[PDB]
């Protein structure tokens, strides 16, 4: 169903490149070292199934983004609470989010980006770059990642 355009966000997508203030969320074994496979829009709610690494096998988990009153802003309950906001989108090639992630009084911040299609894998690396830079994490902080590395 329409939903104020969250809908046309639904389907499959692939996982690019991550960063974070702390590297060991996003290198080997990191927590936040995981892949997306596909979302799905719901009552305004984006649910997700991702792809948890486990050196040799993955596991697939299912996740769900709760809406807030705040547009672009999804609660999401993962390794402690994350606020997460969608930050640029084309829903035809495109996304970047970002997370506040609260653990146990510590905080950190995780960025994401996704394709629909992996040969788009360089078109979108400086836009990540910049919204990195816009919330304070710097280049030499992103790991870009190569079927190598993914599910």
């Amino acid at each position: 169903e329409p939903q104020g355009g969250l809908e046309e966000l639904s389907g499959r997508w692939h996982s690019v490149a991550l960063a974070s203030n702390k590297s060991d969320l996003i290198k080997p074994w990191g927590h936040f070292r995981v892949f997306i496979h596909s979302m799905s829009a719901k009552d305004g709610n984006l649910h997700g199934d991702i792809l948890i690494p486990q050196d040799g096998q993955c596991e697939k988990v299912s996740l769900t983004a709760f809406k807030t009153a705040t547009s672009n802003k999804f609660d999401l309950e993962y390794w402690g609470h994350n606020d997460l906001y969608l930050a640029e989108v084309d829903p035809k090639s495109y996304l970047i989010l970002y997370m506040i992630n609260q653990y146990n009084d510590d905080t950190s911040l995780v960025a994401h980006l996704m394709v629909r299609d992996l040969s788009r894998q360089q078109d979108f690396l400086p836009a990540f770059e910049s919204v990195c830079e816009d919330i304070g994490l710097h280049k030499d902080q992103i790991v870009v990642l190569s079927d190598d590395d993914r599910c």
